[PDB]
């Protein structure tokens, strides 16, 4: 009833949307992994009379439910999707999208990693993102490669019309006590990558993590802090 939806509030298989700003929503879904349940976020950005999707809803059935929820709540067609790294919370559901008419995109690095590890593979490669600090425009967003953090391929997304920074899994929520799933992370480079985000997007008003509650710019410093302490 208006609060940001949380893990125990979303059964696995259902999806909820949350209005972030004019023409910007997050999507929230839940999934089981190694016997625990987790929430995860993505983004939806209005692109005229179409929608740009950022990240899947962590699985094929969740992603079908996402498309249904978008049709219910927004009623504009999703035409393109970008996955912000190669893990299943970002690409699981790409096959569903691709069969529903959505053109799917990711960096070449993400595509290679997804292929190598047996995850679903976005169709189209996003060039111009291979060096830290690179940025490219993609419809109503800017895509930015900050350097290795949660993963070596992680991208962040900025919505300039609304000053919304979607950090994906490179950014943690304020309640986080740990650096999350660090299996593929670079804990040594992560603070430097966060510093690049902080420098590039000083006017961000909302910061959205890959999992958990949005907040303001403090999510970036908090992330750097928890990562440094995890490493320590
Ligand atoms: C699908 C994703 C994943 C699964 C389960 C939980 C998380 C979390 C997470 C968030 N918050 C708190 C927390 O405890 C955990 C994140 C997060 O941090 O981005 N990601 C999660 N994968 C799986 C994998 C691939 C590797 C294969 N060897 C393991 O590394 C990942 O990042
Ligand atoms: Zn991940
Ligand atoms: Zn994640």
């Amino acid at each position: 009833s208006g609060e940001y939806p949380t893990v125990n509030e979303i059964p696995v298989g259902e999806v909820r949307l949350y209005q972030i700003a004019d023409g910007v929503w997050s999507h929230i879904a839940t999934q089981s992994f190694d016997g625990a349940v987790y929430p995860s976020n993505g983004l939806i950005v209005r692109d005229g009379d179409e929608l740009l999707l950022i990240d899947t809803a962590w699985g094929a059935k969740n992603t079908a439910a996402l498309l249904a929820e978008i049709e219910k709540q927004i009623g504009l067609p999703v035409t393109r999707a970008v996955s912000t790294h190669f893990h299943d919370d970002r690409v699981g559901g790409v096959d569903v999208l691709r069969a529903a008419g959505v053109a799917t995109y990711a960096s070449p690095s993400t595509r290679r990693l997804a292929e190598a590890e047996g995850n679903e593979i976005p169709t189209h490669s996003l060039e111009g993102l291979s060096s830290s600090g690179d940025a490219v425009r993609f419809g109503p967003v800017e895509l930015f490669y900050p350097g290795a953090a949660h993963s070596t391929d992680n991208l962040v997304v900025y919505v300039p019309s609304a000053n919304v920074l979607y950090g994906g899994c490179a950014v943690h929520e304020l309640s986080s006590t740990s650096a999350g799933n660090v299996a593929d992370a670079d804990l040594a480079e992560w603070p430097t990558s966060v510093e690049r985000i902080q420098k590039h997007y000083p006017e961000a008003e909302v910061v959205i993590p890959g999992h958990g509650l949005p907040g303001g710019l403090d999510l970036l410093q908090h992330t750097a802090n928890v990562v440094k302490a995890h490493k320590n």
